[PDB]
């Protein structure tokens, strides 16, 4: 049911935080489109924090979902889950131990986020946009969306804010 919140968006993915709140990666948003989920973009309030992109819709799109907690990353050392959906449909939950929160230089662009290390295949280019989630007590907490990963190593970057 939490997987039903990850949706094909552009060249990547997006996650329904609330009935009205879609989050995704800036690199993934289609730039030639004038409506998202049937709502015209003129009526959609889009806020960008580097690679973390937040789309607030005028009217709730997903009646069925409950709102989730959104926070700027997780505490250093938290083992989050990277809910990767694949274009084939397969679901790849990945464990990532999150680390330093920082503003990073990724390919000349400035990016706020949190680095993480995948624990024990890996991530690929279709995967930008998928959410990082960890359970805190009884509530799930979404902390960011996948934006990058080191060519050499396990490092994954989770765009935040
Ligand atoms: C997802 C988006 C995509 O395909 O867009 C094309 C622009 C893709 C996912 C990664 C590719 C391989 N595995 C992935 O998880 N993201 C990107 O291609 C971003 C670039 C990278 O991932 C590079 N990584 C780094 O530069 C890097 C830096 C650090 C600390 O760790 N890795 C490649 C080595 C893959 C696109 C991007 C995002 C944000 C930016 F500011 C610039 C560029």
């Amino acid at each position: 049911s939490i997987w039903s919140r990850i949706v094909n968006f552009g060249s990547g993915w997006g996650f329904w935080v609330s009935p009205s709140l879609f989050i995704t990666s800036t690199h993934v948003i289609p730039q030639g489109t004038q409506e998202f989920f049937g709502v015209p973009t003129k009526q959609i309030q889009i806020h960008k924090s580097g690679e973390f992109c937040r789309l607030r819709f005028p009217k709730p799109i997903r009646t069925d979902v409950t709102g989730m907690i959104l926070e700027e990353g997780a505490p250093e050392g938290t083992v989050a889950t990277l809910l990767i959906k694949r274009p084939t449909g397969e679901l790849m939950p990945l464990a990532a131990r999150m680390g330093t929160h920082a503003t990073m230089k990724i390919q000349g662009r400035t990016v706020g986020g949190q680095m993480g290390m995948l624990l024990t295949l890996g991530t690929t280019p279709g995967d930008c946009g998928c959410p990082y989630i960890y359970k805190r007590g009884n509530d799930y907490v979404v902390i960011g969306v996948h934006t990058a990963a080191a060519r050499g190593g396990n490092t994954v970057i989770c765009a935040t804010q």
